[PDB]
Order: structure tokens, then C-alpha cells, then sequence
């Protein structure tokens, strides 16, 4: 027998959407209060912090979770999107490794665009 076997991958293309050096602005221009780290610490819940998603999220509670998968379960209908993502906040009061969320684009109602050419 042999120990090896199992495998995928499949991507798209994805370079940049564009963008000049340094940066137009930063993605921590405020945030929410975000007032602690050896000046102002009440509790020990989670801070506000932005992690590989440049979107900065308020502080929350430790144990809690800023889960927001699509709107509203109603499977077939037009949905709003409110940044949609799913980050737990651990009892140390500390997000997790990167909010994500892909058991939402994927859904039982959606195909167009294709378009193409022919002779």
C-alpha cells in the first residue's frame, strides 16, 4: 500500500484592484474608541484591531463573536450585504486568526454574466 493520495486546488485570477504606494489612507484613520494598552485598560475584552482584512472592527466582549453570515436565511431572495464575516473573540478577550466567510457567496440562486465573442 502506500500513505499519499487526496488532493485539489483550483483559483482565479487576482492581482490588486488598483492602488498607489503607501497607501491613500490609512485603514486605521480612528476606528471606535479604542482606548487601552497601558493608559486606559477597564476589562479585559477585546480591543479594536484590523488583521489581514484592512477592515477595523470595535472592540467586543471576550467569549463573544462578530458573526454576520448574510442578512437573513431567506435562501432565494435579494439580500442586503452588511459586510458579511465571522470572527470569534476568545475568552482572553483576543479575536481570531482572520475573519472569513465563503458558506455565503455560495448560494441555491445565482448564474448570469458570460457573455462572449463569435465569428
Amino acid at each position: 500500500g502506500s500513505g499519499m493520495k487526496e488532493t485539489a486546488a483550483a483559483k482565479f485570477e487576482r492581482q490588486h484592484m488598483d492602488s498607489p504606494d503607501l497607501g491613500t489612507t490609512l485603514l486605521e484613520q480612528y476606528c471606535h474608541r479604542t482606548t487601552i494598552g497601558n493608559f486606559s485598560g477597564p476589562y479585559t475584552y477585546c480591543n479594536t484591531t484590523l488583521d489581514q482584512i484592512g477592515t477595523c472592527w470595535p472592540q467586543s466582549a471576550p467569549g463573544a463573536l462578530v458573526e454576520r453570515p448574510c442578512p437573513e436565511y431567506f435562501n432565494g431572495i435579494k439580500y442586503n450585504t452588511t459586510r458579511n464575516a465571522y470572527r470569534e473573540c476568545l475568552e482572553n478577550g483576543t479575536w481570531a486568526s482572520r475573519v472569513n466567510y465563503s458558506h455565503c457567496e455560495p448560494i441555491l440562486d445565482d448564474k448570469q454574466r458570460k457573455y462572449d465573442l463569435h465569428y
